[PDB]
């Protein structure tokens, strides 16, 4: 089982950056539908798996990377971002950003041109590679999760799913991109951070 | 050399089924970059090609594919529209839908289901198989082509990308599916059809 | 848990179309490898199931579909071929080929020109469509199943990895396919035909 | 057009690891049919791009990545291999593999896991990351080319086709892989390493 997470604010906690609107069709709708199909395929992968049915796993498995993936990405996203969020980075991770790449600004930067250049729906990522033990930008297709496709750990994901800024931003991802940087909780993607 | 084709209506024709806002974006904004990049892409292969520089040119073509497949699509769905269109097809294409799909209803029933059903951005084909010399119903990624990478030959097409219904529909695809009937060019499908 | 079928013959029953030191290694070693991997993958992928870790399945898939795959499409290419396999089909399963495909010959040429066409490796794929009630050729990537991933329900499979031919035919591919036409089994492919 | 080079020694010169009939099978057969191959689908390529017809090009492209790809891998990959290969590298090849991977041991671990670990047919690669300005292992799926589709500069590769190691190795990589150390041309892949 899963469940759709409650906020740590309210809907319009984030304007003027991201309005209200987003943030409750995002959440209520778009996330909820995920966790939904999310619990659907997993009771029959469960039942496919009892029986050994291999052809039944394999047909299931581009619905369960989907939602499942769209339900680990937006539970991340949420906490990714704060009301009381902006600014940059102290400590371990800003050490880590300029060090892996240059300055905050490069990185911030590199993060934007990822997100920017997702052709379709995709996610913008930095991660940590723990078998190198660096930090690392990563771009992925539609709702397919950070860490189980690549292997890198989530620290902060940039949604770029038209249904995250198209109604306030329209077809300019650049303006969308631009706005968000003010409402990143850096406080919990260095906690993210520490824990690798 | 490629260009933005001018549209056989105006922006608002089409309403209340799509609003102008959307024709118009969709048409001077997200057409347009797709034509504009296509032609930067094709200036380049060229050179590449010229100098056989095999690794640019393999390097080029998820841009091509892209920006390529972005005119082909959008060039096709204008036309596949009109302030004039709706209701059912006559002669050779509705005996032909009924013949492979049973039905208009069943047809329709099945393009919906494709084009509903997309993950992420993408859309619905209905095809004919000149080898198989039957009508068929497909589905595609992002911006890939329905022709140069299925062989199928587009008759009629279904934009499920965010920015095709988002601003009016929001998450609600099978409303945007549900009003696009009104306004389809059957005539235009038709001469498509005949053509093969 | 799962099982290595029985072969239905000895290793040397293909002679010469297909030499016994391939059927051995076919079957003996690599068969038995994806079932046995096929088997530790399931009960990890239960244990993830059970905790409802979604990054542990996600990562899961391809080990699954590759062996998972592997497992269904060699055993069903077992009971494809017979030391008494070979000539054309009769009943309906020829009527159908002709049918849909114009003749016996007009079938095997597209078929062989599917497996032959395989970049890399790969199955061809004689199938039935349910929902049009026709057959149809495909062509699968490495060990992705037939039905899993397309919907098809698979009759006759030709395998096209090297470890099926290169030690007899090496870079000659239409040379092990001219062969293989001699060893069918079309009795077990029209039960598979008759029951869908 | 494109050509097959020479190979820089005979064919039996890296017996026993690799013996004559596959480096002559390999060489003679497979790569001059990626060259010819290539050329074919270079010069429609050219006739596509003039008519400025982007379905036939992208209809293309597989085509031309698999085949070009084939003759850039090759040709990278007799390089990289001499009968006086085998050993360590000097200088700081080996300091950037020491930094990079911990030791040369730990290095060729991953590489073979890497390669070995290729469903189906693949390449494993040594790359070099002109952003990050480190050592990067990579595999890569059939005869993409690593450059064109990763960004990375291949160094050092090991192709893991079939066609590569099955006449004497069968169904066993880790015995092929094992054996292609004693012949890997470290010449070769420091000159690669010190030109970026
Ligand atoms: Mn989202
Ligand atoms: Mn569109
Ligand atoms: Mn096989
Ligand atoms: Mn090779």
């Amino acid at each position: 089982k899963h469940s759709l997470p409650d906020l740590p604010y309210d809907y319009g906690a984030l304007e003027p950056h991201i309005n209200a609107q987003i943030m409750q069709l995002h959440h209520s709708k778009h996330h909820a539908a995920y966790v939904n199909n999310l619990n659907v395929t997993e009771e029959k992968y469960q039942e496919a798996l009892a029986k050994g049915d291999v052809t039944a796993q394999i047909a299931l498995q581009p619905a369960l990377k989907f939602n499942g993936g769209g339900h680990i990405n937006h539970s991340i996203f949420w906490t990714n971002l704060s009301p009381n969020g902006g600014g940059e980075p102290k400590g371990e991770l800003l050490e880590a950003i300029k060090r892996d790449f240059g300055s905050f600004d490069k990185f911030k930067e590199k993060l934007t041109a990822a997100s920017v250049g997702v052709q379709g729906s995709g996610w913008g990522w930095l991660g940590f590679n723990k078998e190198r033990g660096h930090l690392q930008i990563a771009a992925c297709p539609n709702q397919d999760p950070l860490q189980g496709t690549t292997g890198l750990i989530p620290l902060l994901g940039i949604d770029v799913w038209a249904h995250a800024y198209y109604l306030q931003y329209k077809n300019v991802r650049p303006d969308y991109l631009k706005a968000i940087w003010n409402v990143i909780n850096w406080e919990n993607v260095t906690e993210r951070y520490m824990a690798c």
